[PDB]
């Protein structure tokens, strides 16, 4: 293994949560802890001054990460900034997890020569995060142009045929390009947590 | 007629002794005559029937009466993102040229090769107006349409295996697509999408 | 191109609304907000004064408009006043886009007269957009009887089998009546988008 | 029986040579036998065997015995809205004058041109109970009902391609229907739809 | 025709509602208001002190309706106790119409006596109204039981699989029994609409 | 075995010498060896291969060796909605016997005749489980289990046209019972009834 | 029979609910009232001082149950901890009519190895109830462990693609293992019912 | 090539005598050509035609030229749930080994028999990706992925009857999985995981 401790924070209460960090306290591992509400983070913020908050991530990191275990990288790339909350919430886990980041945001097809102007990093990267909502054209067009492995993201942002992400997880499952591999909805987590096992062969 | 254009004939619900009945019925004193969604086999079967008919197979369409030529200097671009949307492609690129418009064939540029796509920019910009047909993700559209000043209109088609849905997926990609300027027509409806590009192409 | 500036209302706040406003500042093009909530536009009124609010529609034009840019007109119908949100939405963009615009308000095919009796407008315009909910009969109706480019906006009103739109979607992209084009629910800027691009060729 | 009207037979389960047994088993003391959704070749392998049988082809129904005639001065209207739907329309209409109903057939007045539709205003209005029929969008239910004061039964069909869904489209459509006096049967059920017809119509 | 004034109360404010009934002041001709809140009607009951509100069904009736116009009488069948709101915009509905109205509440299958129990009053109208939710037998028994129309409601009473009301809806439209038809989810006043014009003949 | 039954073989998957060969693996050394969904036709292509097996052809399943007479006094009780599901039925039936469970079989007693169901209720009532088979609508689960004080099993059945939608409506009725005492199982899974009901009855 | 007398609690009143307790006081019969909100039992906890609550269950059982009415028990396994709502919902209605029940919770297929370590007490009982959401693995993997009628109630805990448990639903009533027979989404009451009665023959 | 990899060619739209055209198109100047989703019978068609091409019947893919050696020391273990999944698989085996990875084969392990996944847990565990395919349900992927420390891709399979409805319920009880490491494919896609397995397994 060699990963961290991670706690989930939908069904614990911030009480619950400062007694599973108490109990991970040796050892000096880093504890992340993920959709933790901004208010879920403010009753426990006197109980653990040495813990930082990721507010867009909602996640928690308490205990400081070493240096990065791989020289290599990976891009987590959004289409639009409605996307930000699970792409950083998938950056913090990487990061903890040991990984270098490059995060390249707000690059949708819509203005697709944003996303060329990135591509010289997404392509160096060792995985590729895409995460998109709405319509996933993004996963597949840069799968189409990277040589790396593809982790897809649907996010749940949108009303009415956008089906809080139903209708991007569908097409990201029917992605022309092959070797993008996708998760569940709005799951950052998830897929850097694939990705950091891929960057750290 | 309260659309002033040519005669359509569907094909999903007619026999081929009965095409040439239905087409006979508004022969003479009409434009054109276009028949759509017309099995491969009934050509046929009428072909000595309709002696003056043309069939494109893989269009699954029959036109009687001489073709007309563009009637105006502008074209309209048909896009395709895999050969497997060829037949309603052609269905569009059919009835478009029936109407009396240029077409531009832009076939098999899909954004897995998104450098394909831009080899034929130059085409498709100087289009008055693009068809986008694709399936499976349908992502050519929201695609194509930011990269275009003139209206488009976006075709799923029911290509593909699995939760390709027969369409469902690309239609709903398209529908949800950010780049503005695109319209969406139903399934496989190459026709529908002709129909209404021919109009904004004629104005 | 030739179209005025867009700002999005939706993800953005009322500062950062304003913040993007000033930076288009110069040259007196005419600025449209779609999908600004009247509390997010109250917030702002200070900030700007020359810039109007059109209540229904959610929508905000600050800048002065010039002169259509045609001399036709694109018509605006909908099916019932439930329509109405989205159909200003649709028609104020429009007439922002420089198009005059002819807007027939609740003629759906419950009282099919009503329709009969606006048909000499709906016939003339350069094209034509339905706007409907829960059943889209409308747009089948007005498709069959004009022979202009028609543009579709189902709307999400309705609860039960209304789906919140999507039987009024389906029975759009099903219309018998070609030359209907189908846009995504409540998509009133997409549609007077595209319509302002046919009308103003 | 609990509903005084003739004998209906499924046919979605029922071979040839089983048609012929489960009409002999209630043939005298009954009145006439319908059965519905009955293939189209079965009925060549029981023409000798019930001799005295018709077949309808279109509808896929057959009727042993005497048919009766109109029991009532009124009609029902069976209003369709492309000849696609006229196979569910005469499972409509043929179950309606086994009952002892006229019938008034009003084929193919889809609203695309809505102008045909008023042509046969007169009928329509004419009946007692109005069965409009169609398929694809199904807005012509929305229509008639708007335009006539008597109670209408819409039938959806699984015509079209695409996202008709097989009827499902139309089923929705006319459900939410706002014209008042409609009620819905199932997808393709032309028999549900004549047998409530019926009954409004004999009351 | 012969029908009174209907009012919807839905999408109309209490202000627009006494508006409406103000300018059908004259003619002394019944009027009904459907789906009109109980907030909706504190407000306007100093307005109409002569108008009756049915709290249970959400609608409201001003002016005194006439006797019955027909000797005959519909049937109001409910499966639970869950139904009784929809049952009484149906009953209430119909008793505007005009016609005498027999309520047979709580007789779901699951106690199927109790059904059988008020069949000789369910089988002597001339139709019959059945409402249900969660799964819509109670159509189908009672479709079995009598020689008249059926008209079946389903109601949106349940979470789950009950879908709001597609369940129910699905059922009564495969119901064995020919003879019932079916209208859409809730619409306990599209059902008293038909059936009162086959009552009242 | 983890637990204690007959062999069990899908047919859903394997070919006329395939079920040979799969049968003659587990032969000697086991109880009764049963394949459930396996094809009317490949039953020729064994029965001099596999002599001693039987077919029974409306359930679509064949036991090889002996049956067990009922090791149990009581019996479980088949009840079906129409002859339309008597193929799930005597897939359930079969499944049963061949476990040791005798079976009562009340067939045809839908909801539409209620009365039907009172007769049998005599025998239903008298059973240890009951099976309550059904499709397009459902509603005999939930009136049978309404007047049984025994465990009920209730099994879907994709009979049925339109918006049966192949069972799914009737799966959804059947969850959403408010008669308690009913479980579901997969629409058409007439074997996974059969299993559990066994497995109470042996109890 | 020989069940109690059950009360559902949702669409009845604190106070409808005191009334039907004390109409069924006589006879010293246990009641059992599922579904029974925390703010409802607060108002009504004056009314019935002998009743008792079960909070993570929101079940009221006034009236004493006498001894198990057999030597054998249910055994009640979830999945994760977001499933001991309905799990206890189970298992006090199954204790309420006289079972013994032994719970196992949160020993989802995630660590495998917790569910073998409580295997030997799961395939010794009668009947098993097995509880679970997101993916209905668990239901399977005893469902091939046991030799014992297995009940499944899918949850609906979950966002995104668990659909409010239509998604578990789905996996147990597709599940390998035969003998599984599966229950509505939460319906923790329907299986310990079915189950008791197998428990009890 | 943008992805330095072998030539892939749909299959799901090509014909026989189109196949060897595709294929000697890019021919010479390539590394091997694998073609995938080719009906079975379209190898009788260009067995002559291509007479140095090999055919996995079962996993329906064609290879032209010399399959390439492990070129690395670990291997990717495809997990099968089923027997009927096995076309799947092989659709994954074959792509993994021509794109020059080791592959073992661990088939029919389901959730059924979870002894039988855990005899052979050491040959999955010692995979540097682990490909676990299954249908139906779709468990076996939430197990495996919590008892491997290596990445999992899954691969849901549209085998199964009834509410399976071909591989929805698998896809979705994947995507649902609590146990991380799981990466998710479309129904069927057994190429496209062998696909990432590879570029996995090659770093
Ligand atoms: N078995 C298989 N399953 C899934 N994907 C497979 C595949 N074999 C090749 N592929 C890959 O599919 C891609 C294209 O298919 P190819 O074999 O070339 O075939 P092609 O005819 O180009 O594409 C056929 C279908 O692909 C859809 N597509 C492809 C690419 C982009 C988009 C879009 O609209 O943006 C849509 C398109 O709508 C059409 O219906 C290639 O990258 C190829 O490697
Ligand atoms: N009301 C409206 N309806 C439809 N489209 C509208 C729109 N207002 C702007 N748009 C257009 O859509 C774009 C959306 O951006 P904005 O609303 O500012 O919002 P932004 O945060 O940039 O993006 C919102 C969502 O769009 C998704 N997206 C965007 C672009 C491409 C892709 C892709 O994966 O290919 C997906 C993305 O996943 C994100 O969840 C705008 O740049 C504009 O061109
Ligand atoms: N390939 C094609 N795809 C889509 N639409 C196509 C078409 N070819 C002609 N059309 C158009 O379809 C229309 C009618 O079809 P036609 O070929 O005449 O054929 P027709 O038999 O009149 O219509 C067949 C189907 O159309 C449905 N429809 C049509 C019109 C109104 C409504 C309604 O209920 O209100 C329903 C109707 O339910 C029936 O199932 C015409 O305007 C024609 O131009
Ligand atoms: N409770 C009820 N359930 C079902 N129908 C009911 C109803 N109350 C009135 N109605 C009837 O439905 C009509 C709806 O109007 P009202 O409720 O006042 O409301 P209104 O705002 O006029 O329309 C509401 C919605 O109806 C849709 N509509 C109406 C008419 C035809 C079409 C079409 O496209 O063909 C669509 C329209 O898109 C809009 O979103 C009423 O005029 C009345 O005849
Ligand atoms: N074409 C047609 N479309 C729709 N309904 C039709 C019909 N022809 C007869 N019917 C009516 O169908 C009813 C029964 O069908 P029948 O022809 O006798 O045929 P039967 O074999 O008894 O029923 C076949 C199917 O009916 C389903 N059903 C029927 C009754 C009750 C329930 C239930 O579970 O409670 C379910 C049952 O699940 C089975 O799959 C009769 O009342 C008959 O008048
Ligand atoms: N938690 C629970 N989950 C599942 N079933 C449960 C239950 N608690 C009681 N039940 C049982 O379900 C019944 C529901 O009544 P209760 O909860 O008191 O509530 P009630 O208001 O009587 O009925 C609620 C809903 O049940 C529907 N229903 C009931 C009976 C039969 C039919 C039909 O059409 O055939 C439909 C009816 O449409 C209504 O919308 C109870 O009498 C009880 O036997
Ligand atoms: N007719 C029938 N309907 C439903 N289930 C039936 C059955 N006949 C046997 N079974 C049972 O099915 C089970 C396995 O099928 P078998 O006949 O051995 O056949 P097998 O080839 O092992 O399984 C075929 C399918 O089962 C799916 N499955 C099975 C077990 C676990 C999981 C998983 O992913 O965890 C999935 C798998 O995805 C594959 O697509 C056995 O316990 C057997 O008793
Ligand atoms: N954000 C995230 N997205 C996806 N997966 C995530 C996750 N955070 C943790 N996880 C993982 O998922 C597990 C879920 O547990 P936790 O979030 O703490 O929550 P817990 O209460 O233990 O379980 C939550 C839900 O998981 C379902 N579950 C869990 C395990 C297996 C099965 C089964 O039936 O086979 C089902 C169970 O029915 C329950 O409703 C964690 O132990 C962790 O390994
Ligand atoms: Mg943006
Ligand atoms: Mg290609
Ligand atoms: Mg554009
Ligand atoms: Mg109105
Ligand atoms: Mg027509
Ligand atoms: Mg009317
Ligand atoms: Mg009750
Ligand atoms: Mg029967
Ligand atoms: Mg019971
Ligand atoms: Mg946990
Ligand atoms: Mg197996
Ligand atoms: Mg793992």
């Amino acid at each position: 293994n060699g990963f961290p401790e991670v706690i989930y924070g939908a069904g614990k209460t911030a009480t619950q949560i400062v007694g599973i960090v108490q109990a991970l306290s040796q050892q000096t591992l880093p504890i992340l802890t993920t959709r933790l509400s901004a208010e879920k983070f403010a009753a426990l913020q006197p109980a653990l001054p040495t813990a930082v908050y990721h507010a867009t991530a909602q996640c928690m990191t308490v205990g400081e990460q070493p240096a990065p275990k791989t020289p290599g990288y990976i891009a987590v790339v959004t289409a639009g900034t409605a996307d930000q909350p699970v792409a950083e919430e998938a950056a913090v886990t990487a990061e903890t997890f040991g990984n270098r980041v490059e995060r390249v945001y707000d690059v949708g097809v819509a203005g697709i020569h944003r996303l060329f102007a990135k591509l010289d990093v997404i392509r160096g990267a060792r995985v590729v995060i895409v995460i998109a909502g709405m319509e996933g054209a993004l996963a597949s067009v840069v799968g189409g142009l990277v040589d790396k492995p593809v982790i897809a993201v649907p996010t749940s942002v949108g009303y009415g045929t956008s089906f809080q992400g139903m209708t991007a997880l569908l097409t990201m499952l029917n992605s022309c390009a092959s070797g993008i591999t996708v998760v569940n909805i709005d799951n950052g987590f998830g897929a850097a947590y694939s990705a950091s096992m891929v960057n750290q062969m």
